[PDB]
């Protein structure tokens, strides 16, 4: 029967730092990780900025010989995974290696690599395609390479559910442990879609902020002057662990994962429904899964992408799920500071949600100068808000009408 | 305790046919779907052949306008999914739509779309990238588009575990139903990687058969003259259904899904370990999950890719799991006929495992003219073998050492 699941380790690369504590300090100080992109010429592009990981050194983790074969999304995935496993204190042994798996996902995976090899194919010929093209680019190889490096023989898989990937990865990993398929899972996501096809593709859909002259003010969830999301890069990994297993080894427990919801919108390939009906179904699934009264929810880490339709749909969904309690909880979008890490969004945001529980503080929504029509909740505008938080919720929504909710609470 | 899961609907595109009965007819006849690839310049490539879907008419499923927005891999997934649902006779209503979900996956995703958009990007710049590039290319859009078309509001996600995708998708969909998270799931996978990037990428790793002179003899699992896998395209979808729900509406039940196994090799990025230790753990996990003794297994649909290391690893693994029963079971590779559909391999091979149960026949391993050293099992060489089949296994072993096993049993 269903076992309980706690968080014993976390790891991160974000536009705000090369680990969790450095990223969290930026979150709490309301710092932007958004800047003009330096790693390519974007003068032909309508969007020329985003949340880059600054000063990442893959040789802190892996030999340059192996790193050369791997897309940045995999490098980012392994970095955050190695941080999480070390943060857990867990020792992999012959006695437990079959009971430790990994579920690290990505929305797009190795787009930079596929682009670079596409360039080789068209400019030279197929003889110049890397022998490492396939294993160095496909989405399941964060899970693959992590298992090879650490000797993890448990369930080994990857989700790809677009901007919901991190939330789904973590939730389904928790189910694996809940149901006895594993005692430990490394789960989250990673993304590096800042290449020509990535910025060009989101640019073609007119989905991205074009505020090139003030990139730090571009991401403004629920602000009336918002004009699309800011594309960001990085990784979040969490060590999920069966409660008694964690207790038995004296693990430090950050928080308990008590609820997981999924639901499809079945509305539109890319647009959310204005009323937030799919997000509402998903949160209600997650709160019932947690055995909670919705009034127990203190803090929501919103999806909060800074799109016109997305932001308002989320207000509608929260008001519909929480009624008058929608005015008592605190909801913020850390995307105001990090931008939108796509498949890694749910992973870093799950970590920020856990850290809101540890430090009893709601992260700010920076740049919320003029809340839009109907955006009249506590959105923690401008400055972090210290407050009681026993129960934190993290929402993700994606293309395909795919929805995910994680519910975390303090563990005593 | 756990709900029982049955198969009520199947759909397929393969190199053997545009549906299940045409495909299955080819399988039992020992027909190859392998031929030189047409309408594509492979002059500079070391491999010029594979398993194409011949004569696919997407307008049987979608408007020309909707189909223009979607990669072939998505078109193929949608075709299989629509066939499977139609095959199941299921009626979606307001009363059940929240209990019907989708998990359709892909190993490699939208290479053909990425290729054509790269052409435009390098030649003319980013302003010629399609607006539908991103949603028309990402792996979760088969689940997304299917959920929107049929109004499915259940769990909506997509796996990507390389050549293990289809097996994992079906297995995890079955878990969703068993543990009460859904009553119906559409699950499987699709693949169209017969582009320059697919043929080039696998060709650069020298993973492909280069037997251009006799394409139909190229895929020869366990034969001493095999020289790598044959790249194939298509889709498999199954309607998975909770038994009481199936019985209540008078569903036709093909077979019961009784066991699902996952494992990681934690060995190498593309090669299995010689003794197939990971595949052996996976199969043991699957049988434990089914509450079955290895002696009860009658038929195994092998991974059987026709790679030197892969084929021998699977023989070691079966001999280890099945001891004195290893020769009594029949094991065949339908990849001898279909080639390797990568992420859709596990989906179409699940369907072939179910039909071996329905028709009491082991499909052949064609081209097994000279079994290699140690390949002395009943590999059903050349011709289909009528026999008793109560319990059928389907194995997938993928890049990153990710393993999947499905156990199907006769239902009456
Ligand atoms: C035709 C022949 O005799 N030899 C040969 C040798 C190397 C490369 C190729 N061409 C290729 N597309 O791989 C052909």
């Amino acid at each position: 029967s269903r076992r309980r699941v706690v968080i014993t380790g976390m790891g991160m690369l974000s536009p705000l730092g090369l680990d969790v504590p450095s990223s969290w300090e930026g979150i709490l100080a309301g710092r932007s990780g958004i800047a003009p992109i330096e790693h390519m010429d974007l003068s032909a592009y309508s969007t020329r900025f985003g949340g880059s990981v600054k000063g990442f050194n893959v040789e802190e983790y892996l030999s340059a010989k192996e790193a050369r074969k791997l897309d940045l999304f995999i490098q980012y995935g392994l970095a955050a995974s190695f941080q999480a496993v070390r943060d857990s204190g867990l020792e992999v042994t012959d006695a437990n290696r079959e009971r430790i798996g990994v579920s690290m996902g990505s929305g797009i995976g190795g787009l930079t690599n596929i682009e670079n090899n596409c360039r080789s194919l068209f400019e030279q010929g197929p003889r110049r395609i890397s022998p490492f093209f396939v294993p160095g680019s496909i989405i399941n190889m964060v899970s693959g390479f992590l298992s090879i490096h650490l000797g993890l023989q448990g369930p080994n898989y990857a989700l790809t559910t677009a901007q919901t990937t991190g939330t789904h990865s973590i939730g389904m990993a928790a189910r694996n442990i809940a149901y006895g398929e594993a005692d430990v899972m490394v789960a989250g996501g990673s993304e590096m879609a800042a290449c020509g096809l990535g910025l060009g593709g989101f640019g073609a859909a007119r989905a991205l902020s074009t505020r090139n002259d003030e990139p730090t003010r571009a991401s403004r969830p629920w602000d009336r002057d918002r004009d699309g999301f800011v594309l960001s890069d990085g990784s979040g990994a969490l060590v999920l662990e069966e409660l008694e297993h964690a207790r038995a080894r004296g693990a430090r427990i950050y928080a308990e994962l008590v609820g997981f919801g999924m639901s499809g919108d079945a509305f539109h390939m890319t647009a959310p429904p204005e009323d937030g009906a799919g997000a509402a179904r998903c949160m209600k699934n997650a709160l019932r899964d947690a055995g909670l009264d919705p009034r127990q929810v203190d803090y929501i880490n919103a999806h909060g992408t800074s799109t016109p339709a997305g932001d308002i749909a989320e207000i509608a969904a929260v008001k519909s799920v929480f009624g008058e309690h929608a005015h008592a909880l605190s909801m913020s979008s850390t995307k105001s500071m990090t931008g939108h890490l796509l498949g890694a969004a749910g992973a870093v945001e799950a970590i920020f949600s856990v850290l809101a529980l540890r430090d009893q503080v709601a992260p700010p929504t920076i740049n919320l100068d003029n809340p839009d029509e109907g955006c009249d909740l506590d959105l923690v505008a401008h400055e972090a808000k210290p407050r009681k938080i026993d129960v934190a919720l993290s929402n993700s929504f994606g293309f395909g009408g795919t929805n995910g909710t994680l519910v975390f609470r303090r563990f005593a």
